[PDB]
């Protein structure tokens, strides 16, 4: 796990920045086009500062090792633009371009800001397959949310942004860093803010998945109205958030119930959530026509 950012080549005459599509923890993410081929790629540009140096090395290594997986946006390589001595250099991280954008963007471009149970089931399983791969390699994402779940032109689900992700040595290993997006953060993660003896593990990603499912169902996560600091206080003490409507199937209500167990000890693991009827029983690996058509309607207008 040794990266040198000196032997990296200049991106001039290879990739160019077309438009800004989003941002990722540290950096601004662009739609990059290859100068010759016209091949599209997601490119995160960020200043190589001493404060965010080891956190960028962490990301690259994690992407080099695990991004091959079909449910993780594939890392191609890195370039660097040299600013004059004393100034910070621009690091370019090139990656698979997810043409349809984020789950959050699909929600906003759907009637009543609510997705079908069958899309939520499909996406939730693809996220679980991505998380299962990561957790098996002692990885915690620690920032699972609609914004970090992207879709390709083929409506293939991809996890992105390993900027606040943890690499563990031992299987039973634990973390204590208060990090993530407040609305999606698990209670045992939020505990670490004030309590210095509090520790968490991979289970925290399965809570965030639970909130991401509610995000897809209702259009936004629980406590999205109030201030993040006003939300961080209630998550640990309030009862597990549920779906407002009862029109949702009993199996989908059961999946949110399984995901959002506040006590991480009683919470099911990744492999257990895969066997849950909501994940196991779906109409799969061919029939995603509705999604591919839904994003084609967005392309026109
Ligand atoms: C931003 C995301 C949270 N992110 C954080 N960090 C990295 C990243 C990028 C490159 C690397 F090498 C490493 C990390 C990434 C990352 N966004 C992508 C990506 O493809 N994003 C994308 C593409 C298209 C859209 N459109 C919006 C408008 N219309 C509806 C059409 C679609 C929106 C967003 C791929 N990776
Ligand atoms: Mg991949």
């Amino acid at each position: 796990d040794e990266i040198d950012l000196s032997a990296l080549r200049d991106p001039a005459g290879i990739f160019e920045l077309v438009e800004l599509v989003g941002n990722g923890t540290y950096g601004q993410v662009y739609k990059g086009r290859h100068v010759k081929t016209g091949q599209l790629a997601a490119i995160k540009v960020m200043d190589v500062t001493g404060d965010e140096e080891e956190e960028i090395k962490q990301e690259i290594n994690m992407l080099k090792k695990y991004s091959h997986h079909r449910n993780i946006a594939t890392y191609y390589g890195a370039f660097i633009k040299k600013n004059p001595p004393g100034m910070d250099d621009q690091l370019w991280l090139v990656m698979e371009f997810c043409g349809a954008g984020s789950v959050t963007d699909l929600i906003k471009n759907t009637k009543g800001n609510t997705l079908k149970e069958e899309w939520i089931a499909y996406i939730c399983r693809e996220i679980l397959r991505g998380l299962s791969h990561l957790h098996q390699h002692k990885v915690i994402h620690r920032d699972i949310k609609g914004q970090n779940v992207l879709l390709t032109e083929n409506a293939e689900v991809k996890l992105v942004d390993f900027g606040v992700s943890a690499q563990l040595d031992r299987t039973v290993g634990r973390r204590n860093t208060f990090i993530g997006t407040p609305y999606w953060m698990a209670p045992e993660v939020i505990a670490c803010d004030e309590n210095p003896d509090a520790t968490y593990d991979f289970k925290s990603d399965l809570w965030s998945l639970g909130i991401t499912a509610i995000e897809m169902a209702e259009g936004a996560p629980p406590l999205c109205d109030m201030h993040p600091m006003r939300a961080l206080f209630l998550i640990p003490r309030n009862p597990a958030p549920r779906l407002k409507s009862k029109k949702w199937s009993k199996k989908f209500q059961s999946f949110i119930e399984s995901c959002l167990v506040k006590n991480h000890s009683q919470r099911p693991a990744t492999e257990q959530l895969m066997k849950h009827p909501f994940i196991r029983d779906q109409p799969e690996r061919q029939v995603r026509i509705q999604l591919k058509d839904h994003i084609d309607r967005t392309k026109k207008k």
